[PDB]
RNA sequence: GCUCGCUGGGGAUACUGCGGGCCUUGGGACCGGGAGAGGCCGGGGGUACCCCCGGGGUAGGGGUGAAAUCCUAUAAUCCCGGG
């Protein structure tokens, strides 16, 4: 078929936003851009706004590199911390479609645990 | 009348006590088909989290109302193959 397709990895959440383009297998990387080398202050970078920046940049280098397709894999940090991804997973999603990428696949693949470890906090949780 | 009562006799047998007899309603025992995160012991699993090694890859990651401490060039965050 001679198509070069990708994986695209968006990890989000409610401080940061991180775009990671791979190979089909995902051994390989490709391109890794984030929104703090995008944005200067740190309350900017989960913003929807350098998460688009951010997935651009990722998208002009996969394409230069000579990627045409991409599966998308959106995550939240799932586990014991927070399983809904920030605001900056659409977006990013919806930057790489402007940049000029063909979307194929898109999942959530957000770790969720079957009743495993203790979040952190204490038994009260955050009380500001 | 009071000394809240004691004592010798006679009568009663509804009730309570005592002895005997006959029952099943309360409660126990037993059989039948089922229900349940009831308890103990043993054997096989679920992802998630953490660490270590081997590849990819650069300069950031984390965190807050905003920051800083902190991790990161001895190759971090992140993706992949394994223990």
């Amino acid at each position: 078929k001679k198509e070069k397709w990708g994986i695209a990895h968006i990890y989000s959440s409610f401080n940061n936003t991180i775009i990671h383009i791979t190979d089909i297998t995902g051994a390989e990387t490709i391109s890794r851009w984030s929104g703090g080398m995008v944005v200067k202050a740190d309350r900017d970078e989960p913003s929807p706004y350098a998460a688009m920046l951010a997935a651009r940049r990722a998208a002009e280098e996969a394409l230069e590199k000579g990627i045409v397709g991409v599966h998308i894999r959106v995550r939240a940090p799932g586990g014991s911390k927070s399983k809904t991804p920030g605001p900056g997973a659409q977006a990013a999603i919806r930057a790489l479609a402007r940049a000029g990428l063909k979307i194929g696949r898109v999942e959530d693949v957000t770790p969720i645990p079957h009743d495993g470890t203790r979040p952190k906090g204490g038994r009260r949780g955050r009380r500001v």
